[PDB]
């Protein structure tokens, strides 16, 4: 707050809300990580007594703590909801969210309206975390706790991979929406059965995982509700069959909590008093825990056996007629008509209750597509147990990346369809000699070296580190849909692919156990051509393998196509986001620092990596040679810039004295001479003494981008 | 801006404005720095062609650019205003501000209402910056140019020291106030002829260096304005003699710029259009530069020779009688009654104007203290030239720290009185053998380990890294005023002092050439005792020297006294700042990271380093022994915390099951269990396996704080 000390007062984001900020390129630095400079989590997790941990977790399941009693004497439901919220913030649009980094323990996820009582679920795990030390991460423990919960209650899981490391601060790269009040949704829509949800959002309300459990805007309309679910689960990469299996297999266990009115519930953890030690939502109704618990405000128990696996959910949903009703907190729900109390009380073994359900649940039976799927699962209970295991596995591992980052003994042998699988290498990798020889032979194809660089950059810059999907490995720029991407210049892309293919056959044809993939050739062309342009030895690591179309879902990769790509002078801004805002977002996705971003733009520009051959930002008289001309000419004090039109995207550089026309540029260029912090970076590379340095930084930054997905390393 | 991209949307700061933030402990990381990791500026500066640069700067002075013409054909006035705004934000209260880091390039300083047209000033210097590369920093260059401007106009400077490294981010640890409107000041007063300026501000308006030029809230009352100057210059470390020499010697050159109404002037750099390339304040009046310039809106020119040194300012101020008038922009100014046009026009050699002055200037002749000093400078033109040179030198180097950090060939050999000088070592330093022997001798004294540690921490803990003042070197804890600071526990401090004094004397007797200081002894007392209580070897670097009271201005050191010190469980919050906010601010001043802050408190607490002997946060059964007990007991889920009163500062830890009383604490303790990001740090050290790790981190963090001022190294 604006209090008179270090940390306080009005900030820059206060005076200039529209201004571009580079904070997301400065996150997750070592300084804020307490671990030892050489800590390797993968190695520490492998040394873990994994079955020891699982037993410990199984034990915790029936270990009721008086401070947060276990419902039914078993914490599984709570732990299943914990892990499904950790994982469920994921959106396929930008790949952000999910449980890959355990962000549920930080703001704002820790204090979301959907995350009530999940604070207590995490505190229940501290003793076990304390024991395993740094060999298990909160990121992995949160999810494995949900697996163990399912296995403890008789459900057979599909697998589990660990390796997720821990983070130390809140991640500022995610846009969760623009609304300023919790549960607000006014801005992401643009109401009834026909409103459109704003990209990249995958949730209908701020502070919610997917949908309103009472119904859209609190209206219990289950068909209108089913339409929200399809959309939100679609943006989280789940189809109809997987959505039904998740909700049913999930609400197959536990209960909701809404024992009394919600005014009785206090501050969220980030606003809660310091003596509460990180727990929020202090409840003044009754005991405030156990049976008097208040989480969502809904009082629903779905099955006759909440702590045991079975078909109660789909069975009860299809056997009773349901009528709307209200909860002890005023929330919209449903209850069964003409039915005796068959559901157990969480605290009283002598009581049983009437079946209840949620609007979102009823929606699964009322939507014609969901109905059909639900009846198929009733008709074959085994297909259901299998679909849910599979969808649960997908839920917890969809933001984990290539199987090469998957660790542990429960890792599945079976390749999954959503995996983006690349076949391991099974031949002799090429050596320093084939490499030198291959460079030569590529360049000698007569393919314009600007094409070789453009395509290698197009192949790599496709990675996004949030998700860990994309990149040069697999060479899917050759497959759909990346080959018709406009940003990828498909006519060129093909000329380059034809050339690399021919080179590929002559090598693999020379017999021997040595082979080269196309993914490695595409990078190698950039490498050859870059070396030609700088005179510097450009590093190169072989080992990529080619990928097939079957493991390349066209729909999946539809989300990876940029709207605007500044590294390539493509696209323009929107009414809500400026061109330069899209570039900073893309740099974040490629894990680039601010200086790395700066080097790459100057280099790619003098090297002609513009998607359509425009001359925007080619501030060089020698296109094709890697010099520091871009920077020297941008900061050149005798050039002036006027906008070239009204849109404000292309500009003209002209001589102050003379007024002669010199150059053309976009916003992705001028921001580097306009933004004070970026300009300081450009000044380093534009100094009389900075070219040698710049060239080194660019080849480092280039090689970095070329290996962004090489987890197999 | 809440744009639907990475970097956009509602933030944690929006949802929780009161929430403590750890950003200031994550600043200025290597990731944001472009320079190669080996880079050493001090070495690069020493290799500068220092004289070639001064020559160049001298040529630049008369090198009028058409894009921003020189007044009188000499950019010196502008360059002097530039360097006096770079250095003039300094303040002694917290030591923040000043020109030590070149923060004037970054927001908000680059866009302050007082720094109009300095964006153009710095742009004039880019060619020269481009020439000399990384061997000169903007931080040094900005201030050197101010010195070359004076020399070029016939004034003799006292010296110049370089060594200021550049920065790359805006600094977020400075509280410029809480007003949300530029030039506003409703918040820092808390109306009247005499009001109190709030600590630690040293400016009467937001966006201003010191005072309003038209007068308080724009009223032209010079006496009332003199009270503002005395206060603001007091908070910037200047006395009445130095204040008069600075304003007079400064407004002895150049002019102001207020040619037309200010509604003609456009946005500041941070809000200016992209094609402006970092320059703001586009002026639509006339040519918008040169004679049509509009900077502050005041049209004043002080001396008949604005590009030449002499006594015109003091002379004209004392020769004519003044009447208030208005500027072409409506600003309140003064003009001479009964005079001819004697001062020249900046563009017209055939025009001359009447004597003019500012309210703040006139204030120097109206306040009875300033009048007396004004008169003595008129009486002695030599003492004036010398005072000005010395105040200028003080202005540009007041935040640079010990002479050990000063570099270059124009460094003065004369020791200044505001320096905090420490004599260099002129004897043989103690060797590994005298350290082992003294360690044993000091603990043999029988002084309690908790006192040896507490005093070594009290000595070292006094450093602030903004200013580079404080710390163990010099052993000024012995001197005034630290010797009677309540947080230092003066009774205990004296005891420890006596004991150390005795050890020092026996060592200094015979053993000949080899001596030891009391500063090395105070620090060593801690090391010995820390080793005893840890079983680890605690590093130690000797070479500290003692300092005398003649070089320990008691008014300077009064500002280093903390209001609250969480490391020693001292003090409490105000109505505007919470206890835990004061601790994060103090950690910033000691340059500590978040994990270093966490380690230090757990360690200092089990070692009993509380100022009054309280048991606040001593969460160990074995006090005086270094363990991770602190974090174990803090994060224990079977303990709960009630506030101990209606105040919210002290708390009681009790058992949940038996309600038995366990601990006592303050807000400096509980925040590590409440704040999500700090709690993650504590969890590392509370792990079954984290005690040896912790202990190591604490001895590293301890030795770090012990050498914070050792620039001599
Ligand atoms: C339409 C989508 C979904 C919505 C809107 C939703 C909403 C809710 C709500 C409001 C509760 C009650 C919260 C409380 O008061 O404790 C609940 C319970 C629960 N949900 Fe969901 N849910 C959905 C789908 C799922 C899925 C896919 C899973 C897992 C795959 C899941 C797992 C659980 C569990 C385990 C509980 C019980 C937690 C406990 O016993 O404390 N839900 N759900
Ligand atoms: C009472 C304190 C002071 C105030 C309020 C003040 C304010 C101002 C203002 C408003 C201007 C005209 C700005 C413009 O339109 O260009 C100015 C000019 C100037 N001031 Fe100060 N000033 C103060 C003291 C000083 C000091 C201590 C120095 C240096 C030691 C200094 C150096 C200058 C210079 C060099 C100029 C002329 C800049 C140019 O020619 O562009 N001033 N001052």
């Amino acid at each position: 707050r604006k209090s008179n000390v270090g940390g306080g007062g009005t900030r820059n984001h206060d005076w200039w809300p529209a201004q571009l900020r580079l904070n997301i390129l400065r996150q997750h630095t070592p300084v804020s990580n307490p671990l030892d400079k050489d800590f390797d989590y993968a190695a520490a997790f492998k040394s873990l007594d994994y079955e020891g941990l699982k037993k410990d977790l199984t034990k915790l399941m029936t270990d009721s703590q008086d401070w947060w009693p276990a419902d039914f004497g078993h914490y599984g439901g709570l732990f299943i909801r914990m892990a499904w919220h950790s994982a469920g913030t994921y959106r396929v649009t930008d790949g952000r969210g999910g449980g890959g980094e355990g962000q549920q323990r930080f703001a704002p996820l820790n204090s979301w309206p959907d995350n009530v009582s999940l604070d207590k679920a995490r505190r229940l795990l501290w003793p076990i975390k304390q024991k395993y030390g740094n060999k298990i991460s909160w990121s992995d423990l949160l999810l494995l706790t949900g697996n163990v919960a399912l296995e403890s209650m008789g459900f057979k899981t599909f697998g589990f991979a660990g390796g997720r490391p821990d983070t130390w601060e809140a991640d500022e790269s995610v846009y969760w929406g623009a609304e300023t009040t919790w549960l607000g949704n006014e801005d992401r829509y643009s109401d009834i059965h026909n409103r459109d949800l704003q990209s990249p959002l995958a949730s209908s309300h701020m502070g919610l995982i997917y949908v309103n459990p009472e119904g859209p805007d609190g209206i219990p309309d289950p068909v209108a509700s089913a339409k929200d679910i399809r959309v939100t689960f679609g943006r989280m990469a789940m189809n109809d069959e997987e959505t039904v299996a998740l909700i049913a297999g999930g609400h197959s266990f536990g209960k909701t909590h809404g024992a009394g009115p919600t005014h009785h519930v206090g501050k969220e953890p980030e606003a809660a008093p310091i003596e509460h030690q990180g727990l929020g939502w202090a409840n003044s109704f009754g005991q405030g825990k156990g049976p008097d618990t208040i989480t969502s405000g809904l009082e629903v128990t779905w099955t006759p056996t909440p702590t045991k696996w079975g078909m109660g959910y789909l069975e009860y949903l299809y056997k009773f007629d349901w009528e709307p009703t209200k909860s002890p907190a005023g929330a919209n729900q449903w209850v069964a008509k003409n039915a005796e109390p068959t559901i157990p009380d969480a605290y009283d073994p002598n009581k049983k209750k009437l079946p209840t359900m949620l609007t979102t649940d009823i929606a699964l039976r009322m939507d014609p597509a969901y109905d059909k799927i639900c009846r198929d699962y009733l008709a074959n209970p085994d297909k259901f147990a299998d679909a849910f295991a599979r969808a649960w596995f997908k839920l917890l591992h969809r933001d984990m990346g290539p199987r090469t980052r998957w660790i542990g003994p429960e890792v599945p042998s079976e390749i999954l369809p959503w995996e983006d699988y690349i076949p391991p290498v099974d031949y002799q990798i090429i050596d320093d000699n084939d490499i030198a020889a291959l460079k030569k032979e590529i360049l000698a194809t007569g393919v314009a070296p600007k094409k070789l660089i453009f395509v290698a950059w197009s192949s790599a810059s496709s990675f996004r580190g949030s998700d860990k999907r994309g990149g040069a490995n697999g060479a899917r720029i050759r497959l759909a849909p990346q080959n018709e991407w406009k940003v990828n210049d498909p006519s060129t892309l093909r000329e380059v692919l034809a050339a690399l293919e021919s080179v590929q056959q002559k090598f693999n044809d020379s017999s021997s156990g040595k082979k080269v993939s196309l993914a490695d050739l595409i990078v190698l062309g950039g490498v050859a051509a870059l070396e030609q342009a700088s005179g510097l030895v450009v590093p190169f690591t072989p080992g990529r393998n080619d990928a097939t179309q079957e493991h390349t879902d066209v729909h999946s990769f539809t989300h990876l196509e940029p709207h605007a790509d500044g590294f390539r002078s493509y696209g323009k801004g929107t009414k809500r986001v400026r061109t330069e805002q899209f570039l900073i977002d893309r740099a974040s996705l490629l894990t680039l620092s601010a200086p790395e971003l700066t080097a790459l733009i100057g280099g790619l520009r003098v090297l002609e990596a513009n998607y359509d051959g425009s001359s925007y930002g080619v501030l060089t008289k020698t296109p094709g040679k890697l010099t520091n001309d871009y920077f020297v000419n941008l900061l050149d004090t005798n050039t002036a810039w006027k906008a070239a039109d009204n849109e404000g995207e292309v500009f003209i550089g002209y001589d102050r004295k003379t007024h002669d026309k010199k150059w053309t540029a976009t916003r992705a260029d001028l921001i580097f001479g306009a933004h004070a912090e970026l300009r300081a970076l450009a000044e380093v590379y534009a100094a009389v003494d900075g070219e040698e340095k710049f060239k080194r930084d660019f080849v480092a930054a280039w090689h970095k981008v070329m290996n962004l997905d090489r987890f197999d390393l």
